[PDB]
């Protein structure tokens, strides 16, 4: 019987643990903040006190973390999981952190007796509720597969890219195009709004074209009722802009698109938007 | 009852041949006449001057490159002002700047004539199809005379209140194409840099909330190298150019907008201005 | 015996203006707002109507003006230049504009049967006020000869860089460099605080290494002071960057840096700074 | 009393030299161990490793590409940090980030030793002379024991606080630096394109506000086509990434900054990153 651990309850990982829970796994969570563990031991889970114990205990755990401080402190740190790992039990991160990152904690990891995947995701807050995410996997074959049951409760779609490194690379370069979609339909509202233009029918306009998509539609409508509930943190798009900017630096591949997007939302930050949702950063193209 | 037609380029041909098989009395003109060939053989007539068009059509539309094209064409010798009169109506349908239209208008009413601007969202295929986006602004009745013409070239059609605002639409939306351009032309080198498969790359995008039928076929161009034109790069650049201005206007900052601007120049300057506006991937890849 | 016009007493041209009547020339002002002709005709300047009257009466008529729209309009408009230019009397436009409009405006004077020169200054309140621009002329040569003693009185330095169109460009070039040293300090400078370093120290390692330059000087103690007195209204130093930008276009010459920097002065702008000193632009770089 | 100096590139050939000449007794070791013949031929000693200068040595000094190689030097096999000890100190003079500077003092603390960060303004020809602009910061009797070595190498030393601060100030100084760069040279790129003279558009701005010896001598390998190494372009690019780096952890955007970062990058990518950072110009210009 395969048990599953899982490492950081926030806007994703609750939703992604909790879908563990009712496809009917057993579940060990833990969170650096205890009191998100609430929820997911109130729908089954249990509750571990850290890291360690999780990956001594599991057969496979899974990490959902803001970033690559967050998740090298937890592999690297005390009662992290080079701590309790080892024996052939899985870990698979699903955080959006660089190549550099993730192929440190894979090797920590292989170097412990574990297996190591990466398996950052691109789909938000309601995709992970609903299991919809899409898994951009790479490393271990052998726990590839083996988390095939659980990579069903949590995704539509998965695939395996290769060697440790080219998961967290696709989703990088999927992100990057992101931020940049974002900051071209928010300084397309600005521009509109000044224009006299009716916000409403832009949005019809580009629904009806060739360029319709299903953000620019749910975006939108944050754009224009001026609220920003969080899918997906500003900080955390930001942190991803970082991260494509700094991968093209070590591959030589210039952005001049990218880090202008990357400064537009720094300055998004700098105002006070945060930890609102991403599309926040109309806040500071339009006046 | 009676067509003209100005400005028989990559859109004004499949423009005019539509309304032509629509069965609409055309006539047409381009400043090279050998373009007016295929639409004569169609069943349109042929004309000497946009001022013998718009003297003997009901009304007249035109489809030309850019504000400097659609200013001589209207204010130049033989141009729609020397014929336009009488209600006779002008509907401009180039993509120009507010302040141009603006003016191409008050000049055609001052003569008599009624003035529509009404540039389109969609490229040379939706031309082909009649399956455009109208974004129209100015004379009301006009655009209502205008809606048999405009249901033959069109799938929807805008009517967006006073001269300008069409053209304001219009440049709003294609500055979002442009920074999308450069984003997926950014994202496919920097992935082909990482070793990643474009074709997977695409997949991903079209599997997620991103998806849009611009990604899918543009991004079969950046995976060929080959890019036949559909809306050429200048016209783009120019698009991206006229956008930066009415943001100077309107006291709005592009940061996106101009940055995708220069590198579309950067495009320009290697060649590319005459290959489809995808083309700018030349220039973002190694 | 050589008599002398001068359209447009802004910031640049009533300090230019009184040199002229200071050395003793017969001048005769117009300005859009007649009330910014009371000092200059209380220094012995007589004052006139409109362009046209001007421009009938004066041998050599020097205009100052904001922008391409207001040397057009006063060139073209009722009552302007055109209206009055003519015998050989000459146009000389020192405002800075794009090489289209000065070309259209030359073009225009000499079919009137006037001489045209443009020269547009390098230099900014300070130097106006002090008779120490460095002049950047081009177009008619005997204009150029002829204007000799008037800009003796006006600048330090004066040059003849051929036909009509090649004064605008370095004028646009020039300040598309100053543009951009001044978002290069302001961010610096915005940096610098944010790191807790002292602003007097980043000026002062700055001005003992090979970046040392006046303008960072006075502009730094701006800077420091948190006021703007004008000396280049900002708006008028967005307006040189959009010439540039339009400029770079119609030659085929890309310009990142430019674009950058001009986008950040129409934020300046937005936000109100439009006319204080172009080293406000730091109002928007910093937080 | 006895000195080491690690890594004799193109700064720190020139300061170790100053150093010799002055009397000092010396010790020199780098990676290659070819460039230290020269230092050795006007009478320093030379050693094997960081761990065998700095346990022999009472002040080491560094002069390292970036970050990374700081980083070897110090926690590597046979590096500083096997040999520093009993109140020996480690001045580490290299162009890094203060997150680099800190975690390297704090360990050269750990073991015994004091520790100062003190890159510096100034470049090839500076460090020559002697002329160098010292921006240090961290173990204050450190600063003061090294004053006579200082004043061999520059011609003024700050003490701008703790650990960090010297870091912090050098890529504030190094990103204007940069900024100024790609401005002096897309004004010399534009200048050119409109048929002007690139020596009167360098005259007209040393005659003015802006003037500047950057401008004067810079200018002169833009109109020569020769880049003649000073200060490499891949060190100006690290310095730039650095400073954006440091504006992310502050949150401080800086969209100039980054536009100069990814036109560095577009000249390393074309081959120039072992040229002065000056070539930057290369791909500026059509
Ligand atoms: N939201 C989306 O639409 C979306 C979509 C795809 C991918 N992602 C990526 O998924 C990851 C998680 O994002 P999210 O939206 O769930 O973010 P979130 O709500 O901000 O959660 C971040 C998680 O990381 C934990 N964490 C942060 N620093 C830590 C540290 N130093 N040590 C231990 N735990 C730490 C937090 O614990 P605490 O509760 O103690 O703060 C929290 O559990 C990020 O990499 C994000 O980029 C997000
Ligand atoms: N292609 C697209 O996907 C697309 C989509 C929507 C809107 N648009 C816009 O539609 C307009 C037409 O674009 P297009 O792709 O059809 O352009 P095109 O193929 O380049 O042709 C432009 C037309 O303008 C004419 N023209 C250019 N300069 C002229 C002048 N000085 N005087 C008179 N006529 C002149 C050309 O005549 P000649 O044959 O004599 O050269 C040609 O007929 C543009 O404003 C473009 O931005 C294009
Ligand atoms: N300030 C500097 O450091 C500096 C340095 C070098 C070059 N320049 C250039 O010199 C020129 C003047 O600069 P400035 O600082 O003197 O500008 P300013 O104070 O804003 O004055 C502009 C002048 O133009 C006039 N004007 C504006 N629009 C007009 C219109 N539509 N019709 C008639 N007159 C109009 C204004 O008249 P009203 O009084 O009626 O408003 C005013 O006299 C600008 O091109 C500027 O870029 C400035
Ligand atoms: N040049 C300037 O105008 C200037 C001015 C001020 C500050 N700086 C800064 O000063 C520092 C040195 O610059 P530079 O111009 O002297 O550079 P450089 O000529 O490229 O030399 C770099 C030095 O670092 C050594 N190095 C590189 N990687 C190493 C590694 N992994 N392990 C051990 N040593 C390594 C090299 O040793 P090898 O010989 O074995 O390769 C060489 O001695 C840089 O941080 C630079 O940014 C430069």
């Amino acid at each position: 019987m395969t048990t599953y651990g899982f490492l950081g309850l926030g806007i994703m990982g609750g939703p992604m643990a909790a879908n563990l829970v009712r496809a009917g796994f057993d579940v060990t969570v833990w969170n650096r903040n205890p009191a998100k563990c609430a929820p997911l031991v109130a729908l089954g889970a249990r509750q571990a006190s850290s890291p360690a114990e999780v990956c001594a205990a599991c057969d496979i755990t899974i990490a959902m973390l803001a970033d690559p401080a967050a998740a090298r402190e937890v592999c690297f740190g005390a009662n992290g999981v080079l701590e309790g790992i080892g024996g052939g039990r899985g870990y698979i991160d699903m955080s959006t952190v660089d190549d550099e990152t993730s192929t440190a904690i894979g090797a920590a990891v292989t170097a412990r007796g574990g297996r190591f995947l990466e398996a950052p995701v691109s789909g938000t807050k309601k995709p992970a509720e609903d299991g919809t995410l899409i898994i951009l996997a790479a490393g271990d074959q052998s726990l590839f597969t083996d988390a095939g049951p659980a990579f069903a409760a949590l995704g539509k779609k998965c695939l395996h890219l290769g060697e440790v490194g080219q998961g967290a690379r696709m989703k990088l370069v999927v992100n990057m195009i992101m931020g940049q979609m974002m900051t071209a339909l928010g300084e397309g509202m600005a521009l509109g709004r000044n224009c006299g233009l009716d916000g409403g029918q832009l949005l019809e306009v580009l629904d009806a074209g060739a360029m319709a998509n299903p953000m620019f539609k749910g975006k939108g409508q944050m754009l224009l009722s001026g609220e920003f509930p969080t899918s997906f943190p500003l900080k955390h798009m930001q942190k991803d802009l970082r991260l494509a900017v700094e991968l093209g630096d070590r591959l030589g591949q210039p952005l001049h698109g990218a880090a202008t997007a990357n400064e537009s939302f720094k300055r998004a930050r700098a105002a006070g938007h945060a930890d609102e949702d991403f599309a926040a950063v109309f806040r500071v193209l339009e006046a």
